[PDB]
């Protein structure tokens, strides 16, 4: 009947309301998203004198701890990260209020799904996207800093924000499904579209399937679609297999999740396993194509634009193929990526 003294309703979140002062400090303005970790308000610091992103985890024991550890994954970054210039969302501190753990982060603006939408979905320019590639790109250096080894595990245009509308400047956001490097403990992760092979097939992973999403990011901020919208694992696997070909045999070899996707013949070779209700063959749907890289872009609706001359699709053609190799241990680093052409 009551929950929290009234303060919380029956699903655990903080009933938020406008103008609401906490601690003296915190004026809260209004509810921007809500997730299953809880809430997240914009509010006005009155001490800082600020806009601050105020999540509010929810009054529950298992969420309270997926939180804390967060918490532990974002001071760590502080402590090597003082000057703010790896673009990576600063929480500025927390505390506890109305049995409620509450972080404070730094105010951006929208996500680069709402960006995606502003543009009906045709995309952004080659311009731009190179400036988006370069900014993730220093992240994931960062994250790959040794005494931190982070791994994201859910990069998605949802998790990454524009500081400011009118600048070019992004920030990777929510770290609440992310981890140290280390043993495995999990195998459903990552949101669908954006998925590794390497979890696909229930395989060893590392911090490389970061970068695997961020390849499937970055051509469909230029296109305007997702790269590989699978309904379900089986048809996000065929059309991986639709532009990249049939995985190696040898990976395949040591797949314990092979079967679910492929079968192997009498001759030793993988082959796909048939549907119930229409995919090109292996390697058919060319990423040159996809990209548009003698056609005029995406749609043809860059023909005459600078900056997108055939040399310079095939600069970004040659470093998306890079992130979307198959094998994680040759597929390209942060370090390397930064040195390829197309930022040049
Ligand atoms: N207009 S909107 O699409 O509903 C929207 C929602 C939240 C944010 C926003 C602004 N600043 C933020 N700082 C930290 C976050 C954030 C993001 C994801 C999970 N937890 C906090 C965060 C989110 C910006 C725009």
């Amino acid at each position: 009947k009551v929950y929290n003294d009234g303060y919380d309703d029956d699903n655990y979140d903080y009933i938020v309301k406008n103008g609401e002062k906490w601690m003296d400090r915190y004026e809260i303005d209004s509810l921007i998203g809500k997730g299953s970790f809880g809430q997240v308000v914009k509010a006005y610091d009155r001490v800082e004198q600020e806009w601050v992103a105020i999540k509010i985890i929810k009054n529950k024991k298992a969420f309270l701890n997926q939180a804390q550890i967060e918490v532990r994954l974002l001071e760590l970054m502080n402590k090597h990260d003082t000057e703010m210039k790896y673009y990576i969302v600063h929480l500025k501190r927390h505390f506890m209020f109305r049995n409620h753990l509450c972080l404070v982060f730094e105010m951006l603006s929208y996500n680069l799904y709402d960006l995606l939408r502003n543009t009906n979905f045709r995309g952004v320019s080659l311009n731009l996207t190179r400036k988006f590639a370069q900014q993730m790109c220093t992240a994931l250096l960062f994250l790959a800093t040794p005494e931190l080894s982070i791994i994201h595990c859910d990069l998605k245009p949802e998790n990454i924000l524009l500081c400011n509308p009118k600048r070019s400047a992004i920030k990777i956001v929510d770290f609440g499904s992310s981890c140290q490097l280390g043993q495995r403990i999990y195998q459903y992760i990552q949101s669908r579209f954006y998925r590794s092979p390497e979890v696909l097939l229930g395989m060893p992973y590392d911090l490389a399937i970061d970068m695997w999403s961020l390849g499937c990011i970055l051509v469909e901020m230029h296109t305007g679609e997702p790269l590989f919208s699978g309904a379900n694992e089986v048809d996000q696997m065929n059309k991986i297999v639709e532009v990249l070909g049939i995985p190696p045999a040898h990976i395949l070899d040591q797949a314990p999740k092979a079967r679910k996707f492929f079968e192997k013949l009498p001759d030793g070779t993988w082959n796909l396993k048939k549907t119930k209700d229409e995919y090109k063959p292996p390697g058919t749907r060319k990423l040159h194509n996809i990209l548009g890289v003698e056609t005029g872009g995406p749609g043809g609706r860059r023909a005459g634009e600078s900056g997108h001359t055939v040399a310079d699709y095939l600069k970004f053609k040659d470093l998306i193929l890079r992130m979307l190799d198959y094998d994680p241990k040759t597929r390209i680093q942060p370090y390397y990526a930064l040195q390829h052409s197309f930022f040049k």
